[PDB]
Formats: C-alpha cells, structure tokens, sequence
C-alpha cells in the first residue's frame, strides 16, 4: 500500500495491492524439495542429455535441485520425464 499527504492533515491512500493466497506451503513442498518435480527433472536432464553446465551453474544447480553423477537404472530421457510428471500429478492431487 501507498499513502500520500499533501492537502494539509488529511490522509489518502494512493493504492493498495492485496495479494492473498492459502495453501502454497505444501504446494511449494512438492515443487521444491525431496520428492519434487523440478529437483527430479533436473537431475534426469543432466544424467541423460549430454551437455555440462559451467561450474558456476552446476553449483547452483546441485544446491538447489541436486545432481547425481552415477545412476544403476536405463530408463532414458522418456521415462525419466514422465515418471517426474506422474509424481508430479500425484503431489498435485494429493493435497488440499
């Protein structure tokens, strides 16, 4: 919100913008977190496509999502998406 006061001792609200929301917190923990969508879907895409980020990204990107160097499954680029998109739809309608 933003108020002005210029008309002497009287007060005006110049506009106020409510963003309300309930419900994001377990929303946000099936994004980003242990069993999320993104962490999961990063990590495939970096196992499966060829292509290494500079250090400064991969960094970041194992901080925040994780990469794993070695994995015991062929499942490919396919499954590995779409296993992702199943728990991701899962995370979604399982919740409030």
């Amino acid at each position: 919100k933003t108020t002005l006061t210029a008309f002497g001792f009287a007060s005006a609200d110049l506009i106020e913008i409510g963003l309300e929301g309930k419900g994001f917190e377990p929303t946000l923990e099936a994004l980003f977190g242990k069993q999320g969508f993104f962490p999961d879907s990063v990590n495939k895409a970096l196992y499966w496509v060829n292509g290494q980020v500079p250090d400064g990204v991969s960094k970041v990107l194992v901080d925040h999502f994780g990469y794993t160097k070695d994995d015991k499954h062929e499942q490919d680029m396919v499954n590995g998406i779409m296993l992702s998109v199943e728990k991701l739809i899962k995370d979604l309608k399982s919740k409030e």
